């Protein structure tokens, strides 16, 4: 009866028209069939990071939401022009193994593009569900409407991204992965972010635990940013070369 819904995605993805289109960092609500949709909109981030550089407090804010704000399903607002650099965030999404959608936008200008994408198979190797879109058409939002109803009380069906890092940086996680297991969120997902260095689960953990996870970020031979940064890469430009056509 009383849903709480995150709209998330990088800046210019559409994220402002599709909130605004449902209602009727800005905060709505809606009602669908005897339902209530509390509706979030955070700030456009390119990744679910924070800290240091990520100087804008904005985003910071938008990341710990992500992290912390109770939500029965985020929406993944990704445009689908720029589908390769938009969905990096989106694998991040599923590695935290909370309830979520994908919605391509800005369908319309990607059609006027010559541009067919399997989303079948874009939801296969996603692993969650996948939802094409233009927010600026009123009808197609409407048809969202019902859609995302319907996936909320049929409840999400979810299978986890195969995305591996090689055995050293997996065993690193396997490692930290135990003080994470109380969570909301994947304790995976938390692991790969503590030796990603982010402040915002870093910062959460007891003295003794902030110390186990920088002792990992010297064991490990490799840059972590750099092994991190190629694996994901490798797999959306799998993926986009699977399910882009012309
Ligand atoms: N062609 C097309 N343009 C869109 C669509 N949705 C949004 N836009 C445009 O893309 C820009 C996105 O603005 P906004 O919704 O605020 O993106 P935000 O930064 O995520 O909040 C706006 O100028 C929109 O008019 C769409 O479905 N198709
Ligand atoms: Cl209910
Ligand atoms: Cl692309």
């Amino acid at each position: 009866m009383k849903y709480q819904v995150l709209t998330v995605g990088n800046p210019n993805s559409g994220k402002t028209t599709l909130f605004n289109g449902l209602t009727g960092k800005k905060t709505g609500s809606f009602v669908h069939a005897g339902d209530e949709f509390s509706l979030t909109d955070l700030p456009g981030i390119y990744a679910l990071d924070s800290g240091n550089d990520s100087n804008s407090i904005d985003e910071s804010i938008a990341s710990r939401a992500v992290l912390t704000h109770p939500a029965d399903v985020i929406i993944n607002v990704v445009d689908a022009t720029c589908l390769e650099r938009s969905l990096y965030m989106t694998l991040q999404l599923r590695e935290l193994r909370r309830p979520m959608i994908v919605v391509l936008n800005k369908m319309d200008a990607l059609k006027r593009e010559r541009v067919h994408l399997d989303l079948k198979q874009l939801e296969a190797f996603l692993g969650c569900p996948v939802l094409a879109l233009s927010a600026t058409n009123k009808e197609q939002v409407r048809r969202f409407k019902e859609k995302l109803h319907k996936l909320l009380v049929q409840g999400i069906a979810l299978k986890q991204i195969e995305l591996h890092y090689g055995a050293e940086f997996e065993s690193l996680i396997h490692e930290l992965e135990p003080m994470f297991a109380e969570q909301a969120v994947s304790a995976r997902a938390l692991a790969i972010r503590a030796l990603e260095n982010d402040r915002l689960v870093i910062n959460g953990l007891k003295e003794a635990e902030r110390q186990n996870v920088e002792q990992r970020q010297h064991e490990c031979q490799v840059d972590i940013d750099l092994l991190v940064a190629n694996v994901r890469y490798t797999y959306l430009h799998e993926l986009c070369t699977h399910v882009r056509r012309t």
